């Protein structure tokens, strides 16, 4: 290591501009060796073959990591970095090339073992398509306890399971039907006009899901909408899990989601909401789904996703709990 | 029985989903009651090199993949079915021919089927001359609500019947009156002094982005529409997609900063489409060859969905 | 004929009609169960089976469109390459999520069609490589001892378990549906393969012809020399065209691109030449991915593969 | 200037030891034109398929200008004096029939006023060939046309008007040129219609397919047919339609497919022909920059002109 | 004339009733500069990120030229007589330091020989701001700077030389301007470093974050800090780094992210500031046309220029 | 860590036990002693006359190489048997081109000196790097013949734009770092060059073979006749591959694309033949620009150029 250091101008492959006065996430993220996980740590779930649509979401964990590593870790509103020590990257959950059901078991088992072995781990999950939310939440629910889910989404995601299988749109029907979480502990934020079916809306109502449309959010405001509903739900639950489906964002702000359309959230609105929720007690995890780098302009949507990570971390650093 | 053999190109079907594709039928000559689609694939009329002739296909595709279900209404925006009447035959070479095809086809259909409410898919802005002429001349005295960053009153000497000229022709030819023309979204730096002069000189109701941003789009509409509404028999909605901010409609030939945002436009269209005697709506200046993915075609599909929503709402 | 009164109103999306032109679109008919004589298109939009990300499930759509837009007229023939009509049977339903199921559907469907329509010569539009196992098994078990001509840079004999895009010919050989000595691999490319898989191939006595041999002997010369010998030992031949046999410059839309492949005119000629031979039971085209393509170049290449297949068939002295 | 570091907007790296075509090309000032001179014909609405070939004169100029003028083979510049750029022909945005007269009138007067001008014509779609060839024929005399092309281009005129597919039917039917004086190089399998092929044979057109060419070599087939046609004509005109090239070599043509010419083949052929007595002009058609990869096809077209200039320099 | 349908290479549709910037802008002759004039600075090798900002002066020019000169809200054109285009500053292919010297020397001389010249500067990356501002300050007087930016741009100069992230360190360290005359609008959460924010604070820079701006408003925020700084200075100079805009509004900047200004906000603010007395100039940096969608960001930049032109015209 | 059987390291695709990719063979250099070929990137492109992203090519080429089989069927063995060290990238200054060149020369000179058995596999970077790379070779190893595959002479004067990608063989020749007659230029292309530079090169007696000559005689025979003559006046050979030597259809990601170039087929075969010769001191690949490419076609061709080079070395006495 001094054999190589005698070459002052020789650096490892892929190095970028180094500024000694800068601290970027890349300076704070370490590959995880077995060591004890305290707090937030990243994990990738590159599953996208379950998608109804043709999807490149299996590439998102790579591109979101890249956007994240290239961001400054410094918050001017905190007067400090959002990671105090270091942030582990646990790796990627192995995904079966072929069998989607096998892939889901990989996810549930790894997540379960991980949560149990390291009870202080708060997952930062990089999807992957929407279907992963079944396995991740089930692991939270069956390792942590009664869990509330805050689902940012244009869609209910309660699709019937027999037509496609564990498809993109089925995670929450699977969760509700199997009683992994309760309908009234589910807060859906951003449900969008013309993004849903009559039947599926009915199915979420039967189950007492808390539905907040874009229409409601626009008149009442996102943060006030959450203050109005979150307290009630927290009172019936032990933990909260934040599921961010990036297609809740307006197509102009997230062109890289498979299901794009007008009438959605703007990113700064989302970032603020995530930071708010992240400060609340017993936040068990956050996942980001439905980013598709092959559909993106440059990597705008992966950058937007990375900022969701930064603002969640910010919220956690800020929380009293 | 070839249970696993399927029609070419067919995809995921879901019993619990009702998409527009489930409700749109190829027209077979049956009587037309209410909204029906018609394509107008003309774009050589354009001053700018334009692929707007492909818009009818892309907008159809985006519309067909959308849910027909409205949550605000608790019902689908189309009760029974929605005929797609086809495309107007556009000549390869002669643009004046193409305008005759449009007017004469529109005229015969409005005539044969007095309950047809046209949902017109352009095509570039030049088509408005012939679509509105057919409306005025079959339905009577007509008010036009023109969402546009531009006046569209260019001269005809320099380039023939270009996409820039349709409202000059319409005004000069007294087929509509200026005072029944409502222009929403007229944008600073998008227009010409002499052309604005022409519009004022005809008493066009001009509402700029400045006024809309101050007053708000619907309130701006609620102030002038009632007026024009009571001195006309019918209203027609001309939506030029370049009224939208470039960030929201990246696929229009004439993009720039400082336009309407989509949810804003969508609300305004539903509000107008609720009014009595809406004779039709057309969508122009979508160019899928300039678009990102099909963002701007999806925005146009949603303009239609919201128009349909407003029409479903009207009886109440 | 109620629309005739609207002389300028046409069907949605119908374009420039030229009266003196006959395109494939004019001759391809949506199939409605009628008895099938000769060539008929069928789509197999499976691409999830791909090791790498693949929009191959879209190729049947884009190859269809490129075919339809091509003229049906061959000047070397002085006639259209199809006379009456060419049925399009449709697409094999593939499960969105279950891939074993999808391969069972493909086999079941192909088998039922080949049984019920003995004069059907399948023009199969993939879809990725893995469909070859299901399509060829149907052929061998319904038509009989079958020789395979696979154009390909890769042996496609990858392990079936440990990690299935590059497995079809291992499954094929292992289950003895086909004999290695009846397998002719054309275009196998330097640095596209693994010692183990080549050994597996040489172990089953497959006829391997590398790009080096083909560039030395010439492609047609190579074929004339090996093909008749294999026909002597078999009852049918099946043409499997993996488009990645083509140089990246000629087929940019294949997942596995690299330099040193065949050129498209060189492959078209060879396909025409094979398609005149006795008892051609079918042809398939795999590994076209419209999402990786420039414009639709590779779909156009594939569509021309079909045209030259049809052309050879109409030329066949049998 | 008194500002050593101030240059004209958009200046490029200047290398004193290098001479690019940009250093030799000069906008026409009205002087007498002796030898080759560029003229642009930015017309593409006449195209059957949607086409941006009207941008090609610009993109081809740009690629030509950025090239070296020096031929290592000649040991001199393919033009060491100057090469005028006559400008562009005015294209009506709407009326293509009118646009064709513009082209014919302009070429005819330029040709009549400057008998030593050899046009280097930059299209534009293949439809300009009627008007350019008519001007050469009715100005120079009996003209052989060497038409590099995948297609016969003898489409009937009724369907689309004078589209880019009709030019040689118009020429032959109106007796502007004789069939036996038309040499078609590169006619490609599956690119043509029965009726159109038969039309060509009826007029005794000299048809050389890609198959014949791949069997004999392009130059040998040229050495075999050319002397016959020269024996019965006074002038040669070269019409290069870039879709004669394989799609992998000319991605930017509207009609691409496999099995065409390779660019080096074409370049050698064009230089060989340009060496002959009485080459009256060359045109390049069907370059579409909006469909190209980078500007490959416009670069290929720029080299076609460079190799023509080279051959004209080489002629005894 | 003699050839009626022959026009200059590349000429566009001319319309007689429309005055676009391209009719007003004139390639500079050397005559005395009265008022605003354009000058290009095609430098981007000084950027940390791989950047094509050297193409922006051309793309922004192109966008500007195709824009209407007519301001509806003004009832007149923002330019009255003509607007000179001074040309481009010579940028060395290889030596980034030499390029900065060229910029300062050229700029210094022009502002000395033409005391009435108001620079409309088209970059180029942010690194130019040192040479441009220093030139204003050392030729004009005590200078106030309004920096629209998501970043402080006070990076240390040791790690990479005079890169695009350093200009305000160089400016402050050398006391070319005082920190308390530096107004930073749009400083963005997560776009900056602790040590760099401290350097800015140590120097008493006026820092306004996106957060603060979102609370008070952009125009209010300005009306409140500007008067104070104008007391202490003789001129204000406007530095617009386009990456101050949200990524959805300016996709063509190297450093894109969410949470930025919207183009309409920015345009209003530029207009406001440009009304003030003693505006010595404006520069636009960090537009990268090779990263853009179409030329949206170049159009956005063209429009900034128009709202500043508009602003200057409406003050005595 | 093995505790979680379905957890793997970030970015891990699936591995086939029976496949051997260059990825299974390439290791980050820990300082150990270099025996044979080793990779090294030179991410420099600001020195390019045209706007150039060739600074990204070391990454994209490395990715393409790593994903390629190492197995040569024609050889019946892998082209690497041991391992292949990736030394890393030489640090390129964001701003100072001349300092960056010094960095390259000095890292290069230092490395070749401390590891006598290193055969550099260099990844450009634009062509301006050749000056510092070849100088390091010449002054570290001895008299060197240079075979440059190139459409252009690259003898541009240095005064107009400084040490650009156009100037490396001017600098090399002017400073008598090599002799003209030791430079073999393969692929020099019609209309790609200027009268004055062709003259410079001829004045220096450089061996010039145009595409025309090559198309007439064949690339390999052309080489077979001039190469021994130069090996005769030379102790080592260095292979300089500028990829714009390739036809645009085959290498669309090179800043300078035009028709009438070499095809990758011929180039591959030529590099392998040359790399078979005694005393091949190294190879560099320059002028691939990933930002201009279609997919990564041109980086893939570069990766194959490297594969065939190793194959030649593997195959040499
Ligand atoms: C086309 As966009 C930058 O508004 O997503
Ligand atoms: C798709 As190509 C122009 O590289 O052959
Ligand atoms: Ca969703
Ligand atoms: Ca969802
Ligand atoms: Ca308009
Ligand atoms: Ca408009
Ligand atoms: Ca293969
Ligand atoms: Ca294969
Ligand atoms: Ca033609
Ligand atoms: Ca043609
Ligand atoms: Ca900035
Ligand atoms: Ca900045
Ligand atoms: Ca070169
Ligand atoms: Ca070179
Ligand atoms: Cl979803
Ligand atoms: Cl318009
Ligand atoms: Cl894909
Ligand atoms: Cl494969
Ligand atoms: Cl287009
Ligand atoms: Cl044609
Ligand atoms: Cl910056
Ligand atoms: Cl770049
Ligand atoms: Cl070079």
């Amino acid at each position: 290591s001094n054999a190589m250091d005698k070459y002052p101008f020789l650096r490892e492959a892929g190095s970028s501009f180094k500024d000694r006065d800068v601290t970027k996430m890349s300076d704070l993220i370490a590959t995880w060796d077995g060591q004890d996980i305290k707090g937030p740590a990243l994990i990738g779930v590159p599953l996208s073959k379950s998608s109804i649509s043709h999807s490149g979401a299996s590439f998102a964990p790579g591109t979101i990591r890249q956007a994240l590593k290239h961001s400054s870790a410094y918050s001017a509103e905190l007067g400090e970095h959002v990671v105090s020590e270091l942030l582990y990257d646990l790796g990627d959950i192995d995904i079966h090339v072929t069998d989607i059901v096998k892939s889901h078991h990989h996810i549930f088992q790894t997540m379960h073992a991980l949560l149990s072995d390291h009870p202080d781990w708060v997952p930062l999950i990089l999807g992957g398509d929407n279907s992963i939310s079944y396995s991740t939440i089930k692991a939270i629910a069956q390792t942590k306890g009664t869990t509330a889910v805050i689902q940012f989404d244009a869609h209910h995601d309660v699709r019937n399971t027999e037509d496609g299988g564990p498809t993109n749109g089925t995670p929450f029907r699977r969760l509700l039907d199997e009683e992994i979480i309760e309908g009234q502990h589910l807060i859906q934020l951003g449900i969008r006009e013309f993004s849903n079916s009559q039947a599926y809306e009915a199915y979420a109502k039967k189950h007492n899901v808390n539905i907040h449309t874009m229409d409601m959010i626009r008149e009442k405001g996102l943060i006030p909408t959450i203050k109005e509903i979150l307290p009630v739900v927290q009172d019936k639950t032990d933990f909260i899990f934040i599921s961010v489906d990036m297609d809740v964002l307006d197509q102009s702000h997230a062109p890289g989601c498979p299901a794009i359309g007008p009438g959605g959230l703007y990113t700064d609105e989302l970032l603020e909401a995530v930071k708010y929720i992240a400060q609340q007690p017993n936040v068990a995890g956050i996942e980001i789904v439905e980013v598709d780098p092959t559909l993106d302009f440059r990597d705008m949507t992966s950058r937007a996703a990375a900022h969701v990570l930064l603002h969640a971390l910010k919220g956690m650093k800020l929380s009293p709990f």
